[PDB]
């Protein structure tokens, strides 16, 4: 496979299967479903048609099974999974409320709700990771801190500090890391609702109250349509890279200490030692630091939709998520290698 | 010169010297003495030494001119102006508080010190010029904005929006610029005040009053010293970016506008691709202060200097873009159909 | 999945299974097999050990079925698949041949080599795409060349001018894209043979010859190993850069065109979106992100550089494929095109 | 300044005023003023008009000088400098033959070619340069190479090497890289000529050989426009950032033999050149993206695509100019390597 994150033996390493499945074809394809399922409930709600019609839409969707062959022959000929994806959602609702699934959607709604309901799940996988690796390196910092450490800046050796106060540089801004997740989890999972060209047009006044009870629906934040404001997906992707970026600064400090290995013991056992985690946590942080520009380069995102700027979005996200939760991963490895921090 | 924002005359499309005056090696110097100043405020207030002392580091240092040569010559012996520039420094103070300039300080302090004041100004110039735009370009909506509009997704017309439908795209996120700037200048501008190696090793007990009171005196914020830590500096980079990024698409907007010709008349639209330009320089540049986040061990020079060169840029390319777009819009004559 | 390249549905305009199999654990490990057997016949040619001690290690490694799942946990303590899989290697060769299988040569040695013979398939099918896209590109060129276009500079309308004229921009630099790949196809894709830390200090004074016959064996460049020197990486990264971002600038071009909708006659039922033309423009800039990380790993220090070089691991397959999905969608593209001009 | 290779202090460690020189707008508007009187005596040779026009125009600009007021004004008017600075050429020559100036060619036809102009002569004193440090570097090799290093694989402890082993991967990739050079330098540096749409629809059929008078003058190659076809420009930003890169991993090696300080010395009054180094290297990688990303230039000109290289080139070709000089600096500081 392409990426060592999901490579049959490479992800020995690399790996993060709870994350990844977020990303796999069937998780992508339930939230269309529960997008589908909670517009249709919504615009009952809001009276553009009845209940006993929603509910025929409702149950129909209730356990749809998708035909991976023909939506792969749908972005074939569209681009674009929804035309017939929709197409068999429709056929599996009896009636002509089947006429009525996706009324007022377009392709581009249900496939970025699709992607905030997803990176939702990954923030909080994310967060509980982030917290526990703090409470980790705490307990590093508790044991060893009162010890001496040689100095060292520009690289040369300096004076002698602590081992708190090296620890200080990896504890704290995953800290900070970490409030920013939960003030961005706050607003930043949003519902994408603008129909056709960004105007709702097939809902005229009723638009604003539709929308507020699908994002209930998917507990997802309700602002009006972004389909070129990408901004929210750029100042995610600076979060997944501060996060890997620190963690990194925590692998190459853990790598020089090793080389110079005087101060440090690692374990494996009960033998060479090898800083591979320490050193992968350098490579993962330069790769969040080459991929946060094509998040910034699909800011430029011309006229009402944009498919260049888009689909950068699809090519690289998904791996920027990676790059952070297997940092998590590696770094939480790590630090049960870390026997001994001091002289 | 090498850059297109301070070339003799490609500044007349590129340049902002309100916002590059605060890169000059003069403004830098300035803060560096508003550093050193209150650095000996800060301690005489904490009792290390005596207050006379302090008086005279302040006025001492009140009409300091630095030899620049000298300044040049320092850094190409050390690769770092401070100990130099702390000599001359030294040699305009009377008795012996000129033994006390610097006490407790690295060049890491004083360097990213006089940086984070700097970039504080160049924040605020970019908010108002930010909130101007939004001003400008809602006027626009309001003056344009009940008129029909050709809608295009992905690159195909579709259906009819008007001009009010268009213009949302441009200006809502850069009320959200406004916001995130705002958040970020509460505490996002901050002392750096660690010492030799991060710990103020020569303060003692003091650090901690020292460090809240030297940060009082800047307007700067009091979070313990960040010299490795350049989470910060990549937040505000981005944000940096996020701002071109949107004039980027209000650029590419107006370009496509003026392309297809019918839908709007300018008074060829060289200001509509200048900021599709100036959006995608940053969005490279961003990368370079991610690179910078893995700042090895108390003290990485590679890492540092990383951000020497491409920090201006971006906050100068974010300036001038927050220029060329207010430019671009007074060229705009009428939004939508006739 | 992950990438669009490889996901279940988006395959269907992203995907390229011929390139992506270069990629693929069975054709990494057999390209891996291949180097171990013709390391063990280089050696015993220049005598180090016996005949049938490294036909033992040829016939015992032809029947060889790899552990995906031991290999797994190999990399999970080693960080690296060798160590393990030269350790199944044992296990497939009977008697005391099996104490030289990887005699001489280190982990970097067998993945780097390995990587080399599969950049060499793809930049043969890359090239062989390459050249027929020209030739198609030039089909629409002398079908439609004759009739006028409307020029355009700085987004604004310019003089008239044809459409043979605009092809060139299309035309020319993928010709000259196509000799990069030719020029670079002589030397560049190189054996991989330094050792523990670069020197090959097992093998003495047959370092030499050893590595000239391992060289010729493979099909591949007698070059001293180049453990921390990509150069010849990122010189390719470029290539592979170069190449989609002209059918990037093609792209983007077909869907102004496509967009005014005057100039041109866009074929099918796929409305009528140029989602082709402006995937060109997609793929251009992903390339043009990833060459910079391609960059950051030249600076791999000491013998050898676990983080310059895994970096590598993560982002070049996906240059190499871009290129050639890129391909793809550029043929598919102009496949489409029924009419340039007036 | 916003840049550190043109600061007033920081330029003692970043600057490289030989570089910077070729970037001047004093060094840019004598090359424009060679690409017009050149374009107008390819011209009369190519009987497009007459002698004693062409003449008029090389005595004209001869004694021509501009002002840099009107020109900055001119490109807050037109976005570019040409028409400004065409306008204060034809006020240089006297009588009919004023018109002829800037005939058949366009606004990017006099920049490109003019930047091509300059970056050769860049590309000169980078060959030189490359060529000397590449012998510097091979003095060290040969002085200390039979003393032991400790190799290192992956930052552990390997087995012993010696000096000349480690200085193969210094040595070898920048000699690759002289060669690259050298063969760029035959027909990487072209003329830009295509006129306002790149068909050159003023010349009519005399527009190859008005072409190849006007490269051979120029001493540039000759090549059709390439107004939208900047894979001259990534290849050399390519190259640019390969030189860089190099001396980056030369220098990060330095600074870890400085750190662990058992198998180096230096003569110093540590290792700021070796992080140096390093620094230029990942700045070189980061530009480099935005060359690439300027690969996509639609249509017949393309303003956005085409502005990016203006405002990160001039600083690839000075990072590798600094990274040149700076790597030289240490390494003349090294008295011994090896135990
Ligand atoms: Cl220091
Ligand atoms: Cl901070
Ligand atoms: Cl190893």
């Amino acid at each position: 496979s392409l990426s060592p994150f999901e490579h049959p033996f490479l992800s020995g390493l690399f790996g993060d299967s709870e994350i990844i499945e977020l990303f796999s074809a069937k998780a992508d394809i339930d939230a269309m479903i529960r997008f589908e399922t909670a517009l249709a409930q919504a615009e009952a709600e809001a009276s553009i048609f009845a209940d006993d019609e929603a509910e025929a839409i409702v149950s129909g969707l209730s356990e749809f099974a998708a035909d991976m062959s023909a939506l792969r022959h749908g972005v074939a000929k569209d681009g674009v999974v929804v035309p017939e994806l929709i197409r068999q959602m429709r056929a599996a609702v009896a009636g002509q409320a089947a006429d009525k699934v996706h009324f007022g959607a377009t392709s581009q709604d249900v496939i970025d709700t699709s992607l905030m309901l997803r990176l939702k799940m990954a923030a909080e996988i994310i967060a509980t990771r982030l917290g526990h690796l703090i409470d980790t390196l705490g307990d590093l910092a508790s044991r060893d801190g009162h010890k001496p450490l040689t100095g060292y800046t520009r690289m040369q050796a300096a004076i002698g500090i602590t081992v708190a106060d090296r620890a200080a540089g990896w504890i704290a801004p995953l800290e900070r890391h970490l409030l920013r997740l939960e003030t961005f989890a706050q607003n930043g999972f949003a519902l994408q609702f603008g129909g056709a060209a960004g105007t709702l047009e097939k809902l005229g006044d009723n638009a604003g109250a539709v929308r507020a009870d699908l994002a209930k629906r998917l507990g997802l934040a309700d602002r009006p349509q972004w389909h070129n404001q990408r901004d929210g997906i750029a100042e995610f992707a600076n979060l997944l890279s501060l996060v890997t970026g620190t963690l990194g600064k925590f692998g190459q400090d853990i790598a020089l200490m090793a080389e110079i290995g005087s101060e440090i013991r690692l374990s494996g056992g009960g033998h060479k030692q090898n800083p591979v985690n320490a050193e992968t946590l350098v490579t993962l942080a330069r790769f969040n630091a080459v991929q946060i520009s094509a998040l910034h380069q699909s800011l430029v995102q011309e006229q009402e939709r944009s498919g260049a700027g888009w689909m950068l979005e699809w090519l690289t996200l998904p791996q920027m998520v990676t790059a952070t939760g297997t940092s998590l991963l590696v770094a939480e490895r790590l630090a049960a290698q870390i026997d001994r921090l001091g002289a």
